[PDB]
């Protein structure tokens, strides 16, 4: 997240951290047994950190959770990015409380204009590297689909959309990949991708989660 704010330890308490013996993306926990991601982030042994501020330091309130199977979208497209969301089901289910949270899914999708939290342990920095240790937040609108199919011509599917600043300074970055953007307590977007950090015009492009409910929903019920 660059030019976010320190959420503070487990305000946001759906987040998850995605761990292959080192933070590499984050997630959301949608119920007990199931975190949604980006499918960008797939790979196998994913250990889910539940409960975390400080990635690096046990402060007490982790759940540390291995996941028994990963369901990337049967028509995500690694090239476009189209369809960049993933299921992880846990081998357990969470304990539930007010730290480690599930999210709801959406019944509507986000107009523009609406504020939302985005959320993870991505780089801070547009130029160069630094990646806190501590969950960083930012507060962004949903941009009209014209000013995000203008900013990336070409490359803005139906299953996208924009959330930012135009004038960039403030934005989700790398390391964030497949964290939440919430917006009035429902889960709208997955961060999924944009042209560097931050920058002007550039705004990031996140995963349209209401398009795949139906899909989300048959899938937990199934597997
Ligand atoms: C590789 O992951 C990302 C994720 C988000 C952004 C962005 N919001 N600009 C860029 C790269
Ligand atoms: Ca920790």
């Amino acid at each position: 997240i660059v030019g976010g704010y320190t959420c503070g330890a487990n305000t946001v308490p759906y987040q998850v951290s995605l761990n292959s013996g080192y933070h590499f993306c984050g997630g959301s926990l949608i119920n007990s047994q199931w975190v949604v991601s980006a499918a960008h982030c797939y790979k196998s042994g994913i250990q889910v950190r539940l409960g975390e501020d400080n990635i690096n330091v046990v402060e007490g309130n982790e759940q540390f959770i291995s996941a028994s199977k990963s369901i990337v979208h049967p028509s995500y497209n690694s090239n476009t990015l189209n369809n960049d969301i993933m299921l992880i089901k846990l081998k357990s289910a969470a304990s539930l409380n007010s730290r480690v949270a599930s999210i709801s899914l959406p019944t509507s999708c986000a107009s523009a204009g609406t504020q939302c939290l985005i959320s993870g342990w991505g780089n801070t920095k547009s130029s160069g590297t630094s990646y806190p240790d501590v969950l960083k937040c930012l507060k962004a609108p949903i941009l009209s689909d014209s000013s995000c199919k203008s900013a990336y011509p070409g490359q803005i599917t139906s299953n996208m959309f924009c959330a930012g600043y135009l004038e960039g300074g403030k934005d989700s970055c790398q390391g964030d990949s497949g964290g939440p953007v919430v917006c009035s307590g429902k889960l709208q977007g997955i961060v999924s991708w944009g042209s560097g950090c931050a920058q002007k015009n550039k705004p990031g492009v996140y995963t349209k989660v209401c398009n795949y409910v139906s899909w989300i929903k048959q899938t937990i019920a199934s597997n």
